[PDB]
């Protein structure tokens, strides 16, 4: 009933969103990789920018995601630099480095997702945020998920998202933010 | 029940929004004039920018408005330059100049408003657009309203908004866009 | 000695710049048309933005030009909107429309050019501006040059740049701005 | 001959720049602290942005400095985030944390400075960059200078800038970048 483009060519993000989409939404990947300067100070600003840039180009409803790992004891690092930090290195190398940063520090953290819908015909924009609170593990565990998953333990669990990646579908920042978005869209469309 | 700041110090805009607010919303003017570079290509982009800048500063829910006159035969001019065009001149001078531009041209036009709500605590942003279609009068008539009102005739009428300013409350771009916003907020908050 | 790309495919700008380039500089139009959102409030900001985006992509020295017509009695219009104003219409139609706007007004104006050099390897950026003062003619005359040239008469002359395009090399905003830029470069290279 | 405002109240930058300024230039810290969103991906973009915003407001020539520490094995971190990284913590804590990140890694680094002059009356903008190559020490040493100075050892020396701050005037990124800028200015003023 509604076909919507995603404003990301990140395969892990497309998979994760497709698997929680409502029965009434056909989610397609953008058929063009569009350049976006992601220079927002916050996830919301980057999610909105991407949504707007893709929507103006495609002239069709789009959704975007800007997301990140926030470690409270490190001033919220890496945050909006989650991908850009050590971007030519593997996530395993990034996690080993961040584990060294946290020696002697409080390990509380969150993954945060800002999910944005833009219809460029009507000029309706809806952006909502959600998060999964947790803590950084003391070592990397598992190879499931992607990115920082193998050292993030969600609230309520003792295993990392690398160890129990199936739980992302229920409790991740992305699943929660996009379900929050879908709920709004069900009300207003 | 909800106190919301407006992200505009324009007195005419504050009046117009206050008079259509729902009984559950207390609308206050921003207690600080905040500088915003309005460099968006579209009303939506400027409405979002203002909402975000004020919201991040005030740390409290805000709404913004970016609005303009769009004349189809003049490529949509003045559009986002509605205020900036001849800004040191009176609106009477602006209208006399635009009347000369339109000699021999189709007079169809619209006022367009993008109304944006941002809650910077939750990071929820909602933006919606609406419009009042009409035509440019052949001369300036009346002193009601503000800005280009005295030469804009809405669809369904033969008088300008300068002549019948009371109708803005029912049919203007601003009344319609903000009511559309309020409707969404009633559903999701 | 120095090959430089120009951040425009506007053939008139290319020709105009090539015709005053010093013997030590080879000028090439950019072989890739790079998208830049030209949202600067001034010619300098748009010129810098173009230089930086193009240089970052090309990884080679570039120059950029942002130029426009500034009519003082119209608050500086069209200014940075010189191209975007009625962009789907011919400059002939844009001039006819502007002539109607100017009836009864002061007719003084200037063309303004901001010329920018950027070397992305060294991270050296140099931007200089110049202008040619004049007046708007009562009618369009000549087909020489480009853009608004056929209704702009430079001080010291009674013919438009449409009529005397050969004089642009000597007196235009673009010739003066670029010569100023090349002078700087000659000193510091 | 020329009075110039500096677009910073950082007293160390002020002192450092004043101590190498030529006899013909009077440097004044900006008497108004002007808000700039420093969202550039590079030092040059942030330096230019600051120069332009401050100059537009002050309506007088200004210079700006955007500088940072670039550690190559950390993908160039902290880079443009040099200040923003753990901004609520002391540089001592930031250095301790970075030391932990670097355990077992290549320890090469550079300080980089982009120095920009802007004359808003003429619309002349000049930006030049320089750097000092070095390595990160195994421990924090000295309290001289500012920021990351106490764990950065410039090539040719065995002491940190914390230990030998007097040498910054001669060899630092900021001294070289500004001297390069003043050389240009001496030629073209």
């Amino acid at each position: 009933k509604l076909t919507v483009y995603l404003a990301t060519t990140n395969p892990h993000k497309v998979e994760e969103i497709k698997m929680i989409a409502p029965e009434w939404m056909e989610i397609l990947p953008s058929p063009e990789k569009i350049e976006v300067v992601e220079d927002g100070e916050t996830f919301l600003e980057n999610s909105v920018k991407k949504a707007v840039v893709y929507g103006k180009k495609l002239k069709h409803p789009v959704m975007a995601d800007d997301s990140g790992l926030v470690i409270y004891s490190l001033g919220g690092f890496p945050g909006v630099m989650s991908a850009r930090f050590m971007e030519e290195h593997s996530y395993k190398e990034k996690m080993r480095t961040i584990l060294k940063m946290l020696e002697g520090k409080d390990r509380r953290a969150a993954f945060v997702c800002s999910a944005t819908f833009f219809d460029p015909v009507e000029n309706t924009l809806i952006s909502v945020e959600d998060r999964v609170e947790g803590r950084i593990a003391n070592e990397i565990r598992g190879t499931g998920g992607f990115g920082y998953d193998p050292f993030f333990i969600p609230d309520g669990y003792d295993k990392t998202f690398g160890e129990i990646p199936h739980l992302k579908e229920k409790i991740s920042h992305r699943s929660k933010a996009f379900r929050k978005l879908f709920s709004v869209l069900e009300k207003i469309l």
